[PDB]
């Protein structure tokens, strides 16, 4: 799993990759690759330093680590809006409890049927504050998911079916990153309908985030997890043996 | 001091007055009143209730309030947006904290520069149901504040001086209620430009909450506070004597 980890970072230009053995099922793999991100975090997170935070179930595994982390005055600052899946902000709290810090809420709601309420959102002064808080951060703490773990837009009302199916097809996503931008396969933001219904960060923010952690466990998503780590914008990848030795496969073939 | 919240609660129909005494300075006056409110809170707020929470600093001093309350499961969620003021998502949060329960956030700012941008964000689905799940709340806890208290909605922009100048002189609003509505003098809700500007509860809404604590230390404010025992919608009153003594003169007057 250490010989993975070099032939990862050699690979893919990351700064670390951190690799955990296969577990029997996704929840208990999320918890160990969850275990190593949090040993992560706590050894290089400062004071006075910030995490700008996504959503969902990787994510969330970081902060029901139930590990030793040394107290620091850090933040955690949500990078996509709330939702009424488990929430950024949600997070960000329990992040700041565990780590002994502060959250700070971005004031939108994560999802919006119109990219014209999208618009009204992302130039309001409050929502802005907040974005360009994320921007700023020193690491980003986000999850890789399939097109299915976004199915969530639609059974809440916000994209249609039709559309869905069609960011897929027609627009080529196999994937997103922390819930608020989408790729395809091969790296490129694909523009499509979907990043219209979100309000959050988008990938040229990641680009410029020196720290970028990403965390997938599934290897059956070994083909969104190889879209995200073709945008360049991973610095530090956590996965499963499985998933490692998918993507080195991937890469060679 | 046990004499005079008997006359209040005659006189302006409250379930309750919870008066201190008066102290030397605002600061102190503001934390001998939410002694008063947190220990009330402490008794009656039971698992699984819930607290509609308005902004500012005579509600922060609640949850700031050092006392040993016991722990138990209710809610805080937020009656008005976020702010870039201490932010009544903050103060939920440390309500959570203190009594041993959690919070809702109002996933949209506090203040907008345009009626549209509010019902854009009223009509919104994350934020219909957090605004309804404050309506339902058994308990609301809301400062009155007097214009002067609001001139963050002019110094942050939303608002022009003029306007302000305005809402007070041509629309009569002496105070508001939480952060989120404005009353006149004679308990009325007027028409005010203002409340186009505000993401939140209205008074409506607090009128069929069961038990709406609100909270004022500074008898230079006794009109503000005067408007809002007007509007019907307070049940439980908590305030300095010289406050009591200023209301019971202008209710005899």
């Amino acid at each position: 799993s250490v010989q993975l980890e070099q032939k990862l970072v050699e690979k893919f230009n990351l700064k670390r990759a951190l690799i955990s053995l296969d577990q029997p099922n996704t929840n208990e793999q999320r918890k160990q690759v969850a275990a190593l991100v949090s040993s992560y975090l706590n050894n290089n997170l400062q004071e006075g330093m910030a995490v700008a935070v996504g959503q969902g179930q990787n994510v969330a595994a970081v902060a029901d680590h139930a590990g030793i982390v040394t107290q620091r005055n850090a933040r955690f600052v949500s990078a996509i809006g709330g939702t009424h899946i488990i929430n950024a902000d949600h997070i960000c709290r329990r992040l700041a409890k565990k780590y002994g810090g502060s959250s700070e809420t971005l004031y939108a709601p994560a999802y919006v049927n119109d990219p014209s309420l999208r618009s009204a959102f992302m130039e309001h002064a409050t929502i802005k504050e907040t974005l360009s808080q994320a921007r700023k951060a020193e690491f980003a703490l986000v999850g890789i998911g399939d097109m299915d773990e976004n199915s969530h837009m639609v059974k809440l009302g916000f994209f249609t079916p039709k559309e869905f199916v069609e960011a897929r097809l027609n627009d080529g996503i196999v994937g997103d990153i922390g819930g608020f931008d989408f790729f395809k396969l091969d790296g490129t933001d694909a523009d499509t309908l979907m990043r219209g219904r979100v309000i959050g960060l988008e990938m040229e923010d990641l680009r410029q985030i020196p720290n970028v952690v990403a965390m997938a466990s599934e290897s059956r998503k070994a083909l969104s997890i190889m879209g995200a780590l073709r945008t360049g914008v991973i610095d530090v990848l956590a996965t499963s043996v499985s998933c490692a030795m998918a993507l080195l496969n991937l890469a060679e073939n």
